[PDB]
């Protein structure tokens, strides 16, 4: 039993694994939807970017989960990341309806966290959660709602103009 | 009776108060506007800051008028701020149609308050709402009008593309 | 339904709408005390000053609440902003002493706020209330009580001397 | 009855004059250990300086709760600071593993105030304890658990070289 | 036996022992008149940073006969640090008045202090104490008696109006 | 078909989508080993931040690739990433000859890929694979096995204070 570890159920060590499972998961899928944007039939390069700055920032959330395993005193278990649902995200639209989802999902993983944290009487993990994770994912969810919105408004997947468009005046 | 009274009729300290309702009104109005197009199903950011800013200025039209009452020696008196009339706003050409109504409304009232200060031969208020208002509300129902038009030959409201691009290029 | 609603129960969306009207009712009372300070028969000039920065202060805090039923996927729904209690507000003890209640109102509804969001187990709220109102509320109502006790054993309200000096010295 | 106070029970507030005394005395045994390691016959000036610095955050934990009793409307109650457990704390390793026990102790103490101020329904001192002390302590008692370990792969207590030298690496 | 040690009597290692507690209970009785002022009822700003910039100065002095301690290689030995005599302090003339006496006393202790290092020929330990406690003592008992003088002239503690003027012109 | 491809061999498309995911492997194995020394029971805070480094450039490298891919016209395929084959480390030595190992087998990968892009007369994916990771790979293997050897000659893993030193004077 490590030194330092108080107040810090079992139960809550392996859900803070699963979580940092699942935040690089959703780095993997920024990352691929990223280089989907990449290619010569695509060729949204501000998709591209705004993608692979979300891969980025989801392999921060993981690192910032692994540290407080061990702050906490438990311990990492790694599993495979798991390759994204898609190889082909089809358009701008649809990779932003897929990453709402993913948002969505993420979400709803650290909510259930944040349960059983409440549950074993945790307060400081508690605190953990709220403070790095559940406002930055309103955030990103409502981000990601108004570029949907967007898109559709534009008449994205249809018209590539608009895809075009929002691409250098939204995420340029 | 205020020792600074000079030449300050009853019926214009009463108008100046309707007045004060009036911008207060108009305050909120933009207030409510400007959130309409924070919502994840609208998400004109640009929409959305532009009606947040006229909502402060109208709070500024009203605390001037504060300051005159008091200035010219009349007593404040507030009423209730009527919400505004719409909840949904409809679209970007909507919002701003109803912004030019409103304020060729306030114009108007405005209008009556100098016709009364001219009536009761009151020149330092007709110099006050001449100097600080009256040129203010021409030049703002002319942008509106100018707004209206650009968003109506751009294909407003059908194209969603033309509300984005004008919330873009005119408001960004 | 919002595409970005998630854990966000009707009845915290309706309570958040309370709120936004309770904190632009708020605006309004220190918007009335902030003029009646103007007064050439009252001629307080700090305190007018220190109201009109509480009252736009109030301003942000029902912005901020507008944007997070946006943010969380409800809608807003504004209601009249009634006018404040007073008119007179007869010495600035009395308008301390009404701040201090009105805080500690305003707190209270914060506080129901918060344990219908615990009871719905909606931590992103709670964390917001916490974070950008009931720490802000309890500063508040420790300054107010403050000022209300220096101006008491200053001699107020009988002394307009200590007032005046008041004035000078804390909100100057 | 305190005109600030609001939704403050206490028990909370007993419990804060409490956890004052306890802060009170971290700072004691701090100071203790800092003077420990600039005997002449142990002369390690970053342990000396280390624990120093610990003292003084401790008195600076212990005010802020002061700043808090007061702005809650509480009374403070000062009690006797109690000296240190040792006079003698015999080795770097061994202070550093009293301080890990030390800041466990006092987490266990902020703990308990948590959970207390959970029962009363007081999300205002729940959430200055997390924000102030939960997650200062978790850095706290990883920080010492990671000397403690340093110094025991080291070599120390035996080895008078590791402590030295850790001396300078680390708290150099 | 300490390999620094020289000329320096076990009685004045008592002594300084004994002198390092007073100057830790200083510090407490400074703390505690500090947030006495930061109550909402008594609210006298100046009053309580004044007291607790003394209490840091009294840990300061704790501190430097830690220090001296170690330097003539005799060996701290730490007593309880005894709570204040009073809760409650009244007003600001009367804190002033019982800092007056404080100073007074640890004066006292200081003098018979120095007169045990002139009786055990320790011309080293009548310098220190010279050079760093009994001007500091003179000038802080002089500052506290002016401070008692104005206060008592302008009407304290009858007069709230005084005590606020004073917080605002000496001790601001 | 691409309308961009030439000279690009199925076969080099498949094994460049394989190289991808290796390393994206190597990250993941860099950041299971940095949080290890992470630990409270390990602490080697630079260690941890070598290795940490080293995850970041593997995902460099992953990225590169992909663009590769794109650039050539082939199209991106993922796999899960597999978790590394140690939870536990064990020590700095032994995490330094894993490391080791690793960047040989990845570099095994490399020069396979290169055998290939020289069988299919590929000079393009010749030139990249030589100029942004053949020398890479020296260079890093070189590293490693710098810092395998200074560990084992320091007295690693036995000695818990040659791990602490080399993690102060080579990685620090
Ligand atoms: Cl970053
Ligand atoms: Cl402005
Ligand atoms: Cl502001
Ligand atoms: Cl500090
Ligand atoms: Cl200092
Ligand atoms: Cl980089
Ligand atoms: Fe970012
Ligand atoms: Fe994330
Ligand atoms: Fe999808
Ligand atoms: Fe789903
Ligand atoms: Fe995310
Ligand atoms: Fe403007
Ligand atoms: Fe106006
Ligand atoms: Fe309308
Ligand atoms: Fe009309
Ligand atoms: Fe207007
Ligand atoms: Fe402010
Ligand atoms: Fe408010
Ligand atoms: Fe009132
Ligand atoms: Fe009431
Ligand atoms: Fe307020
Ligand atoms: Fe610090
Ligand atoms: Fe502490
Ligand atoms: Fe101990
Ligand atoms: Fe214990
Ligand atoms: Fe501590
Ligand atoms: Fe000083
Ligand atoms: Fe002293
Ligand atoms: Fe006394
Ligand atoms: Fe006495
Ligand atoms: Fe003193
Ligand atoms: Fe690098
Ligand atoms: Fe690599
Ligand atoms: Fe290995
Ligand atoms: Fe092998
Ligand atoms: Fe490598
Ligand atoms: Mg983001
Ligand atoms: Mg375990
Ligand atoms: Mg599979
Ligand atoms: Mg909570
Ligand atoms: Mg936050
Ligand atoms: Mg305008
Ligand atoms: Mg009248
Ligand atoms: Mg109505
Ligand atoms: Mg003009
Ligand atoms: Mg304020
Ligand atoms: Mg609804
Ligand atoms: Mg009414
Ligand atoms: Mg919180
Ligand atoms: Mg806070
Ligand atoms: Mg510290
Ligand atoms: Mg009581
Ligand atoms: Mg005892
Ligand atoms: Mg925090
Ligand atoms: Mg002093
Ligand atoms: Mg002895
Ligand atoms: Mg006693
Ligand atoms: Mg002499
Ligand atoms: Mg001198
Ligand atoms: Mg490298
Ligand atoms: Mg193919
Ligand atoms: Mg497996
Ligand atoms: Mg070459
Ligand atoms: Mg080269």
């Amino acid at each position: 039993t490590s030194q330092v570890r108080q107040n810090y159920h079992q139960d809550s060590e392996a859900a803070i694994n699963r979580q940092i499972n699942l935040e690089l998961y959703a780095s993997y899928v920024y990352l691929s939807m990223s280089y989907y944007f990449d290619r010569d039939d695509v060729a949204l390069k501000n998709f591209a970017k705004y993608f692979l700055h979300q891969s980025h920032e989801e392999r921060e959330h993981a690192e910032k989960l692994m540290k407080l395993q061990n702050q906490r005193g438990g311990r990492i278990f790694l599993q495979d990341i798991q390759k994204p649902d898609c190889d082909d995200w089809e358009s701008g639209l649809n990779a932003m309806e897929c990453a709402l989802h993913l948002e969505k999902n993420v979400n709803q993983s650290l909510l259930e966290l944040h349960k059983l944290a409440t549950d074993k009487n945790d307060p400081h993990l508690c605190d953990f959660i709220e403070t790095h994770y559940l406002n930055e994912q309103v955030k990103a969810i409502k981000e990601l709602g108004d570029h949907v919105t967007n898109l559709r408004k534009m008449g994205a997947p249809e018209s590539g103009l608009a895809e075009y468009l929002f691409d250098k005046h939204t995420l340029g």
